[PDB]
């Protein structure tokens, strides 16, 4: 229940939120957090649905912050489940007595910066109005459910849920006939639970995604145990890569190997499962000809997977560069369409036209459904931010600053926003990396900052517009020289309507992203305007 008063406010009570409070209680800084949600967790107190997994591994994924915390903690899986996450996340929470640090159930609605006293004034939903030097917005990335464009939802007579806001007591889909829409990572998750329970599944596909096997498997206690002896060394070693774990960054080209060495470098990378396929050639994301050779063997890949044809050339992405949406990790799912209890509508041949109370019509037929299931995503990025009436020098919207698209100064502040920062956000490697990697480097580097702004006694930071300007059309460039913005992915904003389309990521690599922070850093952050 929060204070009035304080040196740095916090959004958010997922890794970056209690990371962030933890880190500037050590730098001796008054800090709080406000925080949604019933506890603490983020995207692994929200989603909740049965299937829900990580992508990077359990030893990747996770804090490096406190070496305590490394060597107590264990592992159980290759890829942590979600309530084996959650319970990490409490864990860590506990031990640093993080939660006095944090008012739940509260959302905080607006905040606009006095000019006059250098600082912002946070409202929320309970009424409280709080007063900070510096605004830390660790509001997440993937935070804000995107419901789909269509009629009739507030009809449909069965049960109604989205994967990103689940239920906390489990649900029951026995006996029932059940539809999912969304194929994405959340759908291809939470798809072979539900294929279990009920007696009819129904799957609607628009895009095919690609995906993976994860091959998940035991973590060896041995190698545990073993890990830990040089924890830091290794995490430290994740630190210097593009992506912030030990995939292997493959030194050819997919088009110099011959046809030959090309499946069966690629046949190893499908055995051992995850996404250091990703990696398997230089220039995989770099030149579309080399793209459609890896792309390609996936699309086989999957039309041996599945018995029927018809059903098989139905899961083939097709459209565009294999990369450049999310990389999922499927379990079983490929082989549930081969259940005869499980059924693939797709949507590209036959739209959806509405949700009626009975279920689902498209183009073609009607289906009947007990409940439906959204796994339909996010507003993205700056959905987050967007629902908060942020106003910053000159009364200017964030909202609107931003409406062409998110402009920042490495992504961590914009400019006429003095003291306000961005965690893990647009502008920067964010999702493109392993979170835990991207989420501690920028709460070090914003904390760092702080607690130099007090060392120094100064008390404003913003951004200098040309430099915030020369970043976004770096960013820009170096996105162009890749495959990524060729196609509609979250990460252009493209899965909600009227968003503009643009890539929002750094995607020169973490490491490279570092260093650029450090070396602004160093120089008393050349490009803001300390005063
Ligand atoms: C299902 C899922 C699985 C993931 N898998 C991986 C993965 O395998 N590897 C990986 O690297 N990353 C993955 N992520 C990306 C994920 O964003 C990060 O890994 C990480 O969990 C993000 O944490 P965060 O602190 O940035 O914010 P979040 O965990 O997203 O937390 C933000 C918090 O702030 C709260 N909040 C938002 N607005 C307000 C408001 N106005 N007032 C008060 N509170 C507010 C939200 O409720 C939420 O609690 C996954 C994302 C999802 C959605
Ligand atoms: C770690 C890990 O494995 C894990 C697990 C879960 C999440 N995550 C992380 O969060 C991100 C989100 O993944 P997600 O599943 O929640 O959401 P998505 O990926 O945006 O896919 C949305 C899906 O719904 C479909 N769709 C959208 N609108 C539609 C419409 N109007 N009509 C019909 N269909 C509509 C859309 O169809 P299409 O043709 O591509 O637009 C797509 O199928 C991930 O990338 C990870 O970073 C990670």
């Amino acid at each position: 229940q929060p204070p009035e008063e304080v040196d740095v406010l916090v959004v958010g009570a997922g890794f970056s939120g209690l990371y962030a409070l933890y880190r500037l209680r050590e730098l001796g800084r008054s800090v709080h957090v406000i925080e949604t949600a019933g506890d603490v967790g983020g995207v692994w107190y929200w989603n909740r649905y049965p299937g829900a997994r990580c992508d990077i591994e359990s030893i990747e994924y996770c804090y490096s912050f406190s070496e305590e915390v490394l060597q107590e903690w264990n592992w159980t899986e290759r890829y942590a489940s979600q309530p084996e996450i959650l319970r990490y996340i409490n864990f860590v929470a506990d031990k640093f007595d993080l939660r006095s640090g944090i008012t739940f159930h509260t959302t905080v609605t607006a905040a606009a910066f006095d000019e006059a006293t250098n600082t912002w004034t946070v409202d929320t939903n309970h009424g409280d109005r709080i007063r900070a030097r510096y605004l830390i917005m660790a509001s997440g990335q993937l935070s804000v459910p995107q419901l789909p464009n269509f009629p009739g939802l507030k009809d449909f007579a069965g049960n109604l849920y989205h994967t990103g806001n689940w239920p906390h007591e489990p649900v029951d889909f026995s006996g029932q006939r059940v539809g999912v829409i969304g194929t994405g990572s959340s759908g291809i998750q939470v798809s072979p639970q539900i294929a279990k329970q009920a007696a009819e599944l129904f799957v609607f596909q628009r895009t095919p995604h690609f995906a993976v096997p994860a091959r998940n498997a035991p973590l060896d206690p041995e190698f545990l145990a073993d890990l830990k002896k040089r924890y830091a060394e290794f995490r430290e070693e994740s630190r210097n890569t593009p992506g912030g774990t030990h995939r292997y960054q493959g030194p050819k080209s997919a088009l110099e190997v011959s046809d030959e060495e090309l499946v069966e470098t690629l046949e190893r990378y499908w055995q051992e499962g995850g996404p250091d396929i990703l990696a398997a050639y230089r220039d995989i994301l770099r030149d579309r000809d080399a793209n459609e050779r890896v792309a390609e063997f996936i699309r086989n890949k999957i039309r041996n997977t599945v018995r029927d044809p018809e059903v098989a050339e139905r899961l083939v992405p097709k459209g565009y560069p294999f990369g450049t949406k999310k990389l999922i990790l499927e379990i079983d799912y490929y082989e549930m369409f081969n259940r005869d209890n499980v059924h693939l509508v797709d949507t590209l041949s036959a739209p959806i036209e509405t949700i009626t109370p009975r279920g689902v019509r498209t183009s073609e037929r009607e289906y009947e459904l007990d409940s439906l299931v959204l796994a339909t995503g996010f507003d993205a990025l700056t959905g987050a931010l967007f629902k908060i009436d942020i106003r910053g020098v000159g009364n200017v919207a964030l909202k609107e600053k931003w409406a062409a698209g998110p402009r920042t100064y490495l992504g961590l502040s914009t400019a006429g926003f003095p003291n306000l920062f961005f965690i893990a956000g647009p502008g920067s490697p964010s999702a493109l990396s392993n979170m835990l990697v991207s989420i501690e480097q920028h709460v070090e580097w914003v904390t760092d900052h702080i607690a130099y702004m007090f060392k120094n006694g100064l008390t404003r930071s913003e951004a200098v517009l040309e430099k915030e300007d020369e970043w976004v059309e770096h960013v820009n460039e170096i996105a162009d020289e890749t495959l990524y913005p060729m196609t509609a992915s979250w990460y252009t904003g493209a899965n909600v309507p009227g968003k503009p389309r643009v890539f929002m990521l750094y995607v020169g690599g973490f490491h490279r992203y570092r260093q650029i922070c450090d070396e602004v850093a160093a120089k008393g952050y050349e490009g803001f305007v300390l005063t």
